[PDB]
């Protein structure tokens, strides 16, 4: 029955996961995060933000969650060495509802991708999960998935393109349906954007072309997230307004704030509001250009006396 927030590096940080709640995902993937980095990391309790923080050396945030999420936030490294790719997690797993490996590289080697996930699948008590591009001959491809499966993972989540075939091109239903008939987990379709989803209701006609246990959405999200409300998408103006609100709430940076907010509007950056998004040089320069001053010096105030 599941919406699900795909993952997306820098739009999928805690803002516009949490938005994606708001409007209706049942599960939120956050950025891919490397295992690299995340095992120089500190875990720190964020009182004042009333955030679970994760910190690098150079005392800066790397992945920040909290409480409205926890039940919701999957958690996705890249990582190409299973006994790091442990590490990573047991950092995470008390603060995240799932771990995901991403895999679309990794996908070449498949006793490297089964040694990673069946440590994880020891290694963790959350569900493991793991997302893949599909193979140039459909054989492989299921001999792929099955492999995959019995190392014990929860799910598996299948963009229908083949590695180095460029989004234009159609998403194949036709692989996902195979892929979900022949496995016994539940299988996430994803591709479907622009091409089949517009539209909410486009998502549950994805599913049932192909097959699918449930939906992952990426660029639709990330173009509206309002695309997860069954009621139908609301005025982008709306939601950009909502975004911010997070994005201040949570002391987002503001260069993060400012790009989603370019991927949202696309076409009118060229408005006057979209003119001073892009000139924004600071939280309250975004806050401005959307009306939101009064708001940012209230916010900011309560925040900045801890
Ligand atoms: C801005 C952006 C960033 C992305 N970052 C990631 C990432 O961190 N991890 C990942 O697994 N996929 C990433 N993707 C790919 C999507 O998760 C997904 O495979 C694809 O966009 C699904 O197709 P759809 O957009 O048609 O729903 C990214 C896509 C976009 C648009
Ligand atoms: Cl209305």
């Amino acid at each position: 029955h599941h919406l699900i927030l795909a993952p997306m590096v820098r739009v999928g940080t805690l803002p516009m996961r949490l938005l994606a709640l708001d409007y209706g995902a049942d599960i939120v993937y956050c950025e891919e995060l490397i295992d690299l980095k995340m095992i120089q990391c500190k875990r720190v309790v964020n009182e004042v933000l009333s955030t679970v923080d994760f910190v690098a050396p150079d005392d800066r945030v790397v992945f920040r969650t909290c409480e409205r999420e926890q039940n919701r936030v999957v958690f996705q490294m890249g990582t190409s060495d299973a006994e790091r790719a442990l590490a990573v997690a047991r950092l995470v797993e008390n603060d995240v509802a799932g771990i995901d490996v991403n895999m679309g590289a990794l996908l070449s080697d498949p006793d490297k991708i089964e040694k990673i996930l069946s440590t994880l699948v020891k290694g963790t008590r959350r569900p493991v999960t793991c997302k893949i591009r599909i193979l140039p001959s459909l054989e492989d491809t299921l001999s792929l998935v099955k492999r995959i499966e019995r190392t014990g993972i929860a799910a598996i989540a299948v963009h229908g393109r083949k590695r180095e075939e460029r989004p234009q091109h159609p998403v194949s239903c036709e692989v996902i349906k195979a892929i979900a008939d022949t496995l016994s987990i539940p299988v996430i379709a994803n591709g479907g954007s622009h091409d089949h989803i517009q539209q909410y209701s486009d998502i549950e006609d994805f599913r049932q072309a192909t097959a699918a246990s449930s939906v992952m959405v990426a660029r639709a999200a990330m173009w509206n997230p309002s695309i997860f409300l069954k009621e139908g998408l609301r005025p982008l103006e709306e939601v950009m307004q909502k975004y911010i609100r997070y994005a201040v709430q949570y002391d987002n940076h503001y260069t993060n704030t400012k790009y989603c907010l370019c991927q949202m509007l696309r076409e009118q950056l060229e408005s006057p509001q979209g003119r001073l998004l892009h000139a924004a040089q600071s939280s309250r320069e975004i806050c401005e250009a959307f009306g939101l001053g009064a708001f940012y010096e209230e916010t900011t105030q309560e925040l900045d006396a801890q």
